């Protein structure tokens, strides 16, 4: 269909544009569809885009806008005071700013469909909100509508919401048009998904992106997969790959890197009430946070991530106990049976599984995917879905059956309730993964497990060691392989704090000498030094220059592979900022060759100071570009929870850094 108006190039600068005589005639039926191409950089706290409004005495609430707020969220108000109707949908980081350098062209698509009684808000090609309602408002039903403004609402003839910004395009349809027609309104946006609701997953969210180049030139991605919401374990997550031959331009469909199956792969709605938000899936197993390798002598590829059993978290993992036993210098995964009090079972060479109250095999075993065998016949269990048709969080079985696994709930054999660190393998650079396999204790037997750092481990210029940073209280522990991740060795480093999320990164500075750059509990992003290849590790230091929250965030970091003003540089990816999770930088180093110390030259912005940024992933692409996965939302705030579509792809390059 025709547009009944279509405008454009209007500056918003602090004073409303009246378009009434131009609009507001043309506006005939229930259903109405906007498209809006716009721009803010530098919004005020709370901006209306675009206005209906009865301006009238007495009248102040009968009004209809699109609004933003200066934290990225977007929003409509449907309001009549007559009908008795007071609607308001929003979703927080919804928006783009600034791309290097450049105002962002968002573009906007506002359905109001009368005839489903739906209100569906699309944002870059994301839909950020869904809302149907039981008594619909059209949208130019509003009683005594006289005004239709942009960059304001006019209430009582005083302009509310003054907006800064641009209108470069709006259109106005008396149609609800089809989210089929929706996708064809062209975009111009600064970024790429890699993961996105909908895809091979089935994952509504995604949290804890990877990034790491390949030998080949591939790039590889690894996420969070998380279907109860964004919520950390317990819940249901598993771990996805995805790749790119041509530096970041195109990615392939997901797979699964690591999945558990007592539960079903359903892409939910998570609620984002008051009441419900904190629904969590509470029976369900979960690998969290993973961490990618490429080793030279095998050419595999390692993806390690951890592993929680069924209603599992690090809240709740038993801090006390490993989850093996210890017999000969030797560990053995414990196991108790349905009906006992106490793990009266270890898992033995071949998967034997060993009673310890006799010393007896029994006639089960555990096979490569730790799925439960009884005489070599595989058991099973009924898996869960997960609904909220009861008005809250139901977690019920569904009538599949899928192999028993030791981590499950239904289980006749399961693991210690304490957190696992696993490893799994690909032969064809992230093609397909092997079945996982859990790390030894390194901690002692009546200590859980270590917390894997997320992002990248590191593989050694000139040998074949790879390392993998993790972090528990009071110390890093990097966890070390030098034969293609068969067996491993821990080097510890105290740090001073205890109760830390010391998420740490690394970069070799020159040969052997590695810089560890990791979050902490002081508002500071903190360093360590090793010279001999992880074996011995220096004081911590702290970056000044760059400010976290106290709670912090992870940092991820390389080296890159050039000079930059003629010196070896690092980069850094965090948000900088003592509020929240916001204000993404990447940060540029030069090194000093006499002594090591980096000189931290270059803060490139990501977007607004006022956006959100958490999490990330950085990696040099082949042709020397930077690519940037990151979490464009504040990932702590309890109100910006269960957002779809937030993880992000850029692409940068080292000019638009410095
Ligand atoms: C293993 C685990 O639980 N890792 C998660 C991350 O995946 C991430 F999610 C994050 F929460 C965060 O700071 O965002 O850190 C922790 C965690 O939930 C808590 O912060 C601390 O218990
Ligand atoms: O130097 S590596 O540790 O092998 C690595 C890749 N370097 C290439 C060198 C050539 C340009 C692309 C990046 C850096 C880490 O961030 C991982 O991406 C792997």
């Amino acid at each position: 269909i025709s547009p009944i108006f279509q405008g454009g190039s209007y500056q918003l600068n602090n004073k409303s544009i009246d378009i009434s005589s131009l609009l507001l005639d043309k506006l005939s039926g229930e259903s109405q569809t906007v498209v809006m191409k716009f721009k803010a950089d530098k919004p005020n706290s709370l901006q209306a885009l675009f206005g209906l409004s009865n301006s009238k005495a007495g009248f102040k609430n009968n009004y209809f806008s699109i609004f933003m707020r200066d934290s990225g969220e977007i929003g409509v108000e449907i309001r009549d005071a007559q009908k008795g109707i007071n609607y308001l949908f929003s979703r927080p980081a919804s928006l783009w700013g600034k791309h290097k350098g450049q105002a962002v062209e968002n573009t906007l698509v506002f359905v109001s469909d009368s005839k489903d009684k739906t209100y569906t808000m699309y944002v870059n090609g994301i839909e950020v909100f869904s809302e149907t309602v039981d008594t619909f408002l059209p949208i130019s039903n509003i009683n005594g509508i006289d005004k239709a403004t942009l960059g304001a609402v006019n209430r009582e003839g005083k302009e509310h919401y003054l907006a800064k910004g641009s209108i470069d395009e709006i259109s106005l349809f008396n149609k609800a048009i089809s989210d089929q027609e929706v996708s064809t309104i062209p975009l111009s946006n600064p970024f790429q998904l890699i993961f996105q609701s909908g895809d091979s997953t089935q994952a509504n969210y995604f949290r804890i992106p990877t990034l790491y180049t390949l030998s080949s030139g591939r790039v590889l991605s690894s996420i969070d997969a998380r279907y109860g919401g964004t919520h950390d374990s317990k819940s249901k997550i598993n771990i996805a790959t995805s790749y790119s031959d041509d530096n970041g331009k195109t990615w392939s469909e997901p797979i699964f890197a690591m999945k558990f199956n007592d539960y079903e792969e359903q892409l939910v709605y998570w609620p984002r009430d008051n009441k419900l938000k904190n629904s969590q899936i509470s029976g369900s197993a979960s690998f969290i946070d993973s961490s990618i390798v490429e080793d030279k002598k095998s050419g595999k590829t390692i993806l390690l991530a951890d592993v929680m059993p069924a209603g599992i978290g690090n809240n709740n993992a038993n801090k006390a106990d490993s989850g093996f036993k210890e017999i000969n210098g030797h560990y053995y995964l414990k196991l108790k049976k349905n009906g006992d009090n106490d793990f009266r079972y270890t898992v033995r060479e071949n998967g034997v599984v060993y009673n310890e109250t006799t010393n007896k095999p029994t006639n089960y075993t555990i096979n490569d995917k730790y799925e439960v065998l009884e005489g070599g016949k595989s058991l099973t269990v009924e898996q869960y879905s997960v609904d909220f048709d009861s008005g809250s969080l139901r977690e019920r079985h569904n009538g599949k059956q899928v192999p028993m696994n030791v981590f499950y709930k239904d289980s006749l054999f399961k693991v210690t309730p304490t957190n696992y660190i696993a490893m799994t393998t690909s032969q064809n650079r992230g093609e397909s993964w092997e079945q996982f396999k859990l790390l030894p204790p390194f901690l002692g037997e009546k200590h859980n497990g270590t917390y894997l750092c997320p992002g990248q481990g590191l593989a050694l210029k000139s040998s074949n060691r790879l390392i993998f940073a993790t972090y528990t209280s009071g110390e890093l522990t990097y966890l070390i392989s030098d034969d293609s991740g068969q067996t491993w060795k821990k080097s510890s480093a105290s740090i001073p704090f205890k109760n830390a999320t010391a998420e740490a990164q690394m970069v070799e500075l020159r040969d052997g000498v590695i810089r560890t750059f990791f979050r902490t509990t002081t508002g500071k992003i903190a360093y360590m030094t090793s010279r001999d290849s992880g074996e011995t590790w220096s004081k911590v230091s702290y970056i000044d220059g760059i400010q976290q929250t106290s709670y912090g965030t992870q940092v991820s970091a390389i080296k890159y592979s050039q000079l930059i003003d003629g010196k070896e540089a690092v980069i850094l990816s965090t948000p900088n900022s003592r509020s929240g999770r916001k204000g993404g930088q990447l940060v540029v180093g030069l090194v000093n060759k006499e002594d090591d110390s980096i000189d931290w030259k270059y803060h490139y912005g990501i977007d607004l100071p006022s956006y959100g940024y958490a999490y990330s992933a950085i990696t040099e692409l082949p042709n020397h570009h930077i690519g940037v996965l990151f979490e464009k939302y504040d990932s702590w705030s309890r109100n910006e929870l269960h957002l779809s579509n937030v993880v992000q792809y850029i692409d940068l390059e080292i000019n638009d850094l410095t």
